[PDB]
């Protein structure tokens, strides 16, 4: 970590031309211009993200060296400062996989039966990149018509077969195109199956020799364990922004309500192996949310817990000292309570930071500028709302779209002159980063409306 | 004249005017034809209507020139066959193309499995004395 005066004076001496380092150190003077963040929020006007700007700094790195590593909770760390919000219109098992493959996390919504949410977590934890998650296996006793219609039900039509569920053969459209029989289709003969679990790059070579559309994965017990489809091997991408646990499989979260009826929901999700819980609540500082927090920390000491919504340092205190490991900092983005979001993020982040409990800036974020801001104010991660609805993952593709936001954040944190979000926040709290207010006349002219 | 030729030679199940590529052809100028004509299973011999087939599955992992199928294809129409006979050969063979070859042992016509899924009875034939389609010209 080095200041703009330290970096300019040092990097000038890398190029080359005394008692100028010895009379003021690496702080070789820079003009004071604009407000430190502590001054910006001193007026007690409740600002939001449209109301301030970040005065540009000194640039000495490319827009692709802006390390984005952020911290979700005290122990979970993410390669990307984004998240998908726990809403029915946004996150389900598909978007939860997509976010984790882009280095973020997703939280499965809770507007469902508890069993359905535990199934959607199980579906995310067991992803395996190349393999088909939850394959459809049919029984040698079925007549072909009830396989041939599945193409009308699920759309795919190369069905592996064995006694009831996870091999004795396969059936495909090519076995069925000309016809109703009950069993006349390919018995065990398969051209180079995987004898055990195998590396995806080994299967990529096996499909090239075999020319078939499916590749069974079997075991020493001479039975199925997984299956590969050729069409997915044609398209599977590199994902270096992994978002994986210590067991090397995808991270995901779940929302839970705070009701008395929710110790049961929380069991089923912790049995499905969920990594982190967000306590969904319109206002988090309630006696029965603090009871719910104490209850989780007493029963599942491994599970990370993100505190339900707050906007004051007084709320943040009561949830922190209850033991929570995070915080959704957002409320009221017609109801008579709430706070202007920019002031909420700054005040809660600045308070939580005293303990190390990163926060999560949820609410009213609708541009990449607002994202860069929320991250300059103190938020550790930004939770993307209905911004992700009307993508193809929403219950135009999240995998193709997230890189845009990443490049935008990187360009921003390059103009600000901070090589990594952790440095961006260090540069803000130390008062090196300078901000400016904006009259309505200054935002009615320069975008926004 | 070309359109009329195309119309007189219809044959119902067979592909009218199939595309043959030359074994001396690196796969990129075959692989793009999928971008030009849309189809991508191509039979392969010296210039016109021998070795087997180059097909999307042979190319979908890859540059090379003819490291694909030699003369080693499955059961095929040995001289010329009824459409009902080829329909039974495609069932056993499971492969997507079925060549027809002459007594000189070269390609003379080809069938695609996708078209055998959708061919029909046409009792309203409109065929000439040589049993092929009538057509007119302005
Ligand atoms: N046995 C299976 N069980 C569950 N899902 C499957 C199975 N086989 C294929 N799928 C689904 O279908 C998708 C495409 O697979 P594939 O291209 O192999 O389909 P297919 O079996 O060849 O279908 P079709 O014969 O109609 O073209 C996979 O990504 C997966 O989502
Ligand atoms: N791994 C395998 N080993 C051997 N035979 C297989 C294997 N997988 C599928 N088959 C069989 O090979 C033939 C072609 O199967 P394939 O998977 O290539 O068809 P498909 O891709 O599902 O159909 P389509 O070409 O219409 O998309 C069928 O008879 C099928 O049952
Ligand atoms: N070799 C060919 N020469 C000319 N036309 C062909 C040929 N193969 C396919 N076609 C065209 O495509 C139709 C048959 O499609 P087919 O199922 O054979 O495509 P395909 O080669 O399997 O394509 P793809 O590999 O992309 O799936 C025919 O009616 C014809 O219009
Ligand atoms: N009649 C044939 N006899 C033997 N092999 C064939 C024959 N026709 C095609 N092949 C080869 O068999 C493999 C599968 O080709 P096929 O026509 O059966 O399906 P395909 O064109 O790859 O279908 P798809 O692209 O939809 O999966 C390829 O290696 C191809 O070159």
């Amino acid at each position: 970590h080095e200041t703009a005066a330290q970096r300019y004076s040092a990097r000038l001496l890398q190029a080359g031309y005394m008692a100028d380092y010895l009379i003021s150190g690496g702080t070789g003077y820079v003009p004071e211009d604009g407000l430190t963040a502590q001054q910006l929020f001193a007026s007690a006007d409740g600002l939001t993200y449209n109301d301030f700007l970040i005065l540009p700094g000194f640039i000495d790195f490319i827009a692709d060296e802006v390390d984005l590593t952020s911290a979700l909770t005290r122990k979970i760390t993410l390669k990307t400062p984004l998240i998908s919000s726990p809403m029915d219109t946004v996150t389900e098992a598909d978007m939860a996989i997509a976010m984790a493959l882009m280095g973020g996390i997703g939280f499965i919504h809770h507007n469902c039966t508890p069993e359905f949410q535990a199934n959607e977590v199980r579906k995310v934890k067991k992803f395996e990149q190349g393999f088909i998650t939850d394959p459809v296996v049919l029984s040698p006793s079925h007549t072909v018509g009830d396989v041939l219609e599945a193409k009308m039900r699920h759309g795919f039509s190369g069905i592996p077969i064995t006694e009831t569920g996870t091999l004795v053969g396969i059936v495909t459209s090519r076995d069925i195109d000309f016809l109703l029989l009950s069993e006349v289709m390919t018995p065990r003969i398969e051209l180079v199956v995987a004898p055990a679990g195998v590396t995806l790059k080994e299967a990529n070579e096996i499909l090239q020799r075999s020319k078939k559309g499916k590749l069974p994965i079997v075991n020493d017990c001479d039975e199925l364990v997984a299956i590969i489809a050729r069409t997915d091997l044609k398209k599977n991408r590199d994902y270096p922004l992994a978002s994986k646990d210590s067991q090397k499989q995808l991270l995901c979260g779940a929302a839970v309500g705070t009701r008395e009826d929710d110790k049961y929901r929380l069991d089923l999700l912790t049995q499905a192996g969920v990594d982190v819980i967000v306590l969904d609540s319109s206002q988090g500082n309630s006696v029965y949310q603090i009871a719910m927090v104490h209850y989780i920390k007493q029963k599942y000491p491994h599970l990370q817990v993100i505190g339900g919504n707050v906007v004051t340092a007084a709320q943040a205190k009561n949830l922190i000292d209850a033991g929570v490991d995070g915080l959704r900092v957002g409320m009221g983005c017609v109801m008579a309570c709430g706070r202007p979001q920019g002031t909420a993020v700054y005040k809660v982040a600045e308070y939580a930071r005293r303990f190390g409990v990163p926060i999560i800036a949820d609410g009213g974020i609708q541009t990449v500028g607002h994202v860069v801001k929320a991250l300059a104010l103190g938020a550790s991660t930004v939770m993307m709302g209905s911004l992700l609805a009307a993508t193809t993952e929403a219950p135009g593709s999240i995998q193709k779209f997230v890189p845009y936001l990443i490049a935008g954040i990187q360009h921003g944190c390059q103009d600000i002159g901070a090589r990594s979000l952790s440095v961006l926040r260090s540069m803000m709290y130390s008062g090196e980063l300078k901000f400016e207010k904006r009259t309505m006349s200054a935002q009615i002219e320069g975008g926004v409306h």
